[PDB]
């Protein structure tokens, strides 16, 4: 089997991407944030505290002939941005882009934090990290990808995120028309439950490439690129007027600037992030200070190749017995 679904930015800054997912029978279509940095499939639902719902489409298990309460199971998750959600669990039929899994754990939110309530475009998350991170207790549950795997033509999914444009998540096949040149594969560690890999270095604009190992995670659910303070300082030093602002919460730069590109290494390959991708626009409406798309990971504890980096590439998440990550230009 295979699946193929279009993923669409939620706003003009590509803050996140939503992908339609069919849940239950008859289908209830919810727009989920596919997140390679977590392992829970959770939704706004008929159980979500009413005051915490503001425009989202909800899953109503009582209207699904295939929904079953997973008795006694609960879940609770906190994300790197401080947001959180929790609730109970159903099993139901879930389809993404034509690929169907039966008996998928669908985690129904009873409570969500304010950032979720305030984002009316996101009806929940679909986790694509390793199932060892799944938060359901007392019986941990599998991700959609892990449940789908045995039916897939090939044990892979691919992320092809757009810059200010729709893109695609494919399951079970590599679309050889969706990238240019070759795909370069690199080793993954699952020790922390993430798609964790080691970049071979970086360059700023037209500068020389610095060979240096940077361990980090491929995370479609994080907007920005978070790298060591040394690397980030070297980048912003090339932008006149750029500085780190504790009041704003990171690097800002004059909106009149032209940003250099940023290159990261994947083995002997090089992925170039255009300067435009690194511009996240005014810090507040009408400001002439703009927020940077490359930020320090120093306060986070892990480097994160988020959407800023990933949308510059066609990315293969290879979930074979020995997992790997592939990157190609596009
Ligand atoms: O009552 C049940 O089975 C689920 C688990 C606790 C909350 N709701």
């Amino acid at each position: 089997s295979t699946g193929s679904a279009t993923t669409t930015p939620i706003d003009s800054l590509d803050d996140a991407y939503i992908t339609p997912v069919q849940i239950g029978t008859p289908a209830q279509t919810l727009n989920l944030d596919f997140d390679t940095g977590s392992s829970d499939l959770w939704v706004f639902s008929s159980e979500t505290t009413a005051s915490e719902v503001d425009g989202q489409t909800i899953y109503t298990p009582s209207k699904s002939t295939t929904a079953k309460l997973l008795s006694g199971a609960t879940w609770s998750i906190s994300y790197g941005d401080g947001s959180s959600s929790s609730g109970d669990v159903y099993t139901d039929t879930v389809s993404v882009g034509g690929l169907t899994v039966t008996g998928q754990a669908v985690e129904s939110a009873k409570k969500v934090s304010s950032s979720f309530t305030e984002d009316s475009t996101i009806d929940g998350l679909l986790g694509l990290a390793f199932s060892t991170l799944n938060t359901v207790s007392p019986t941990q549950q599998k991700t959609f990808f892990d449940n789908a795997k045995a039916s897939l033509d090939s044990p892979v999914f691919t992320a092809d995120l757009g810059y200010h444009a729709p893109g695609t998540y494919n399951f079970g096949f590599i679309d050889t028309t969706a990238y240019t040149g070759s795909i370069t594969y690199t080793a993954v560690s699952t020790k922390q439950g993430f798609w964790e890999w080691t970049s071979t270095g970086y360059a700023v604009g037209s500068g020389t490439f610095k060979s240096t190992s940077i361990d980090g995670i491929a995370d479609t659910g994080t907007t920005l690129l978070y790298l060591p303070a040394t690397v980030v300082s070297a980048y912003w030093a090339q932008v006149s007027g750029a500085k780190s602002s504790s009041s704003v919460g990171g690097y800002v730069f004059p909106c009149s600037a032209t940003l250099p590109s940023f290159t990261f290494g994947v083995g002997s390959a090089r992925i170039v992030i255009p300067g435009d991708y690194i511009d996240f626009g005014p810090i507040s409406t009408g400001s002439s200070s703009c927020f940077g798309g490359i930020q320090s990971s120093a306060g986070i504890g892990i480097n994160i190749f988020g959407d800023v980096a990933l949308k510059a590439a066609f990315v293969v998440f290879n979930g074979a017995t020995t997992p790997t990550l592939g990157f190609a230009s596009k």
